[PDB]
């Protein structure tokens, strides 16, 4: 029948964005650590830290990056437009206070960027020397790229896709304005859960498809008008 | 018509692909860059070049990655299994030559590896210190993936695909002996072009599709059974 044809494909597509989604946040994720270890060969030496930060291709590969020192919150970092003022203590901001915490690779929570002023995320990474933890990392990540990463499929032109936090928090929407705010914003009761829920708002029927990201407990989500699913898989019958 | 719809999912199966295969080409050469760009900070320090080498994640990134030297033609390299005798000369290798001819990160033809002598292709890229040229390095990549990843779509269970250069040398195929010879051993009859050929091979009719990468002008090939695809898209209906 349509409908199971109609929610296999779905299936395969929202798969296939998923993976793509999988690959982009590894390929991020690669540079940081990488850029990371690099500068634990010496990571107090500021000069050092510096240069590699500036260094051209990495730089092109985020929003921003830098390097906070446990030891006097001073900051290294490669942002043209920003400068952290006396007041700025990069130990009580949620990239350097995750990546303590975890003593890993960490990928924040949506959170207001102190120098775009805009809502992002970071990637953070530990600093150690040998054993010891000297400060943190931040990579930062322009949010809407993802939001048109995760619109690569089409569904048969009857919706669209986002990314949300474990907890409902969206991390990417077609309109960035919805970034960091609970999705049930933009797509009221709906649950979080992976899978697919069929719902009714304003007198038409849709369905909201979940796959999460096991890597940081994302979840894709998808929306689709059901009748124009239907109806577009079916005038090819 | 069956055709028009087989043809249509077809190019989009293999559009993804595309994708696919850039991203993580992009990943890889990313990654080359940055640790070119860092390396070119003091690049004949071979004390901080194997150190950087060595770092956990980079090295777990590529099969091995090496820096040979124009002046003295010696070896930095974290190639646990390979240490270069006194015949091997990096600045006669592929990586090396092409990195060297164009003075910007190349990806090699296919090519034997001298450790693992096994069909491989290389990141290439050149090392400058201020304004000369001072060596090169390789990042070597194993084609397997690669034929995994282009793998990641199902063409109606009624083909496979592959990768070849623009000259027509497989890059990637399912099976692994066919990396590095001419694509007609395994695919006769049939011309590298873009879009798709109709032959006949052994009483049987067959798709056969071409999409270019036009990073590295390599092709992406998909072969489809069409008898099984039309059967299995009139099964659909
Ligand atoms: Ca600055
Ligand atoms: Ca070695």
């Amino acid at each position: 029948e349509i409908e199971s044809l109609v929610q296999d494909s779905l299936m395969e597509m929202v798969k296939g964005v998923k993976n793509t989604i999988e690959s982009d946040l590894a390929s991020k994720k690669g540079l940081a650590q990488s850029t990371t270890e690099i500068l634990q060969l010496d990571p107090t030496n500021k000069a050092f830290a510096k240069s590699v930060l500036e260094s051209p291709n990495l730089k092109g590969s985020f929003l921003a990056i830098g390097l906070g020192y446990e030891s006097d919150a001073t900051v290294v970092e490669n942002d043209d437009g920003w400068e952290p003022n006396a007041d700025y203590d990069p130990r009580k901001r949620p990239w350097y206070v995750d990546a303590k915490r975890e003593r890993k690779l960490v990928v924040t929570e949506p959170y207001v960027d102190i120098s775009t002023k805009k809502i992002i995320i970071s990637i953070g990474t530990p600093v150690y020397q040998q054993s010891n933890f000297v400060g943190a990392m931040f990579y930062d990540v322009e949010l809407t790229q993802l939001a048109q990463l995760v619109n690569s499929v089409n569904l048969f032109d009857a919706g669209y896709l986002f990314i949300t936090t474990k907890d409902g928090v969206t991390i990417a929407h077609p309109n960035a304005e919805n970034n960091g705010e609970k999705f049930s914003q933009f797509l009221p009761n709906v649950d979080l859960k992976e899978g697919t829920q069929r719902i009714e708002l304003d007198g038409k029927y849709y369905l909201v498809k979940f796959a999460q990201v096991p890597s940081e407990s994302w979840y894709i989500g998808a929306v689709v008008d059901e009748s124009i699913a239907f109806a577009m898989v079916d005038d090819l019958r």
